[PDB]
């Protein structure tokens, strides 16, 4: 089997400079030239002295009509879901769309690894990061409680391009994937 890490969120969140940065060792500084991604970019990891993945970078999330992505087939396949969240940015749409892609997911497959990047936190004080996770871990989790869901578990992490921060959760996501 070959586990699938999914990257989703909304536009602009950086999903592909976390996919490009990480895997493809692209400069952080270069990730300014990327596009909007328009079409999921599915690159694997293979031969891995560690562990085998696919990597789908998906288009941020739009409220756009097309059921052709067949995601019960994704999320069957899938051993983890990163949702990439703009800390920079408001976020209250971004936990709108956490929520329903978590539930969903989780409908699916229980086993499911959610984890929250909470990406782009290089412009923030060293402590209006510890009150945006505050918030975004509370609101998050209360949404899931609303819903009866509680025992869904969703992990937190404070990640940039630009440092050993999204390495280091990365580093984390893939581990549990590891049996
Ligand atoms: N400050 C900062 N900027 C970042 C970080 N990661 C990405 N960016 C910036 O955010 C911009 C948008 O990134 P991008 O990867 O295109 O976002 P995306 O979610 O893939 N967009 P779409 O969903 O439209 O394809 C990048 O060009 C980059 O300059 C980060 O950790 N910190
Ligand atoms: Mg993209």
């Amino acid at each position: 089997v070959k586990p699938r890490i999914l990257l989703m969120g909304l536009r602009r969140s950086g999903k592909s400079s976390i996919q490009k940065v990480v895997f493809h060792k692209m400069s952080p500084n270069e990730t300014l030239f990327l596009e909007s991604t328009n079409k999921i970019c599915r690159e694997d990891v293979s031969n891995s002295s560690f562990v085998n993945f696919q990597i789908w970078d998906f288009p941020g999330q739009i409220d756009f009509f097309d059921p052709t992505f067949d995601y019960e087939m994704i999320f069957r396949g899938t051993g983890a879901l990163i949702f990439v969240i703009d800390s920079q940015d408001d976020y209250m749409e971004a936990l709108a769309r956490l929520h329903l892609t978590v539930t969903r997911a989780y409908k699916v497959n229980t086993d499911i690894n959610f984890e929250v990047f909470i990406h782009k936190v290089d412009g923030l004080s060293d402590d209006h990061k510890i009150e945006t996770q505050r918030d975004i871990h509370q609101r998050a989790n209360d949404d899931l409680a609303d819903a009866g869901l509680e025992k869904i578990h969703l992990s937190f992490y404070l990640t940039s391009i630009y440092d050993h921060s999204i390495f280091e959760a990365f580093s984390k996501v893939v581990q549990k994937l590891i049996p």
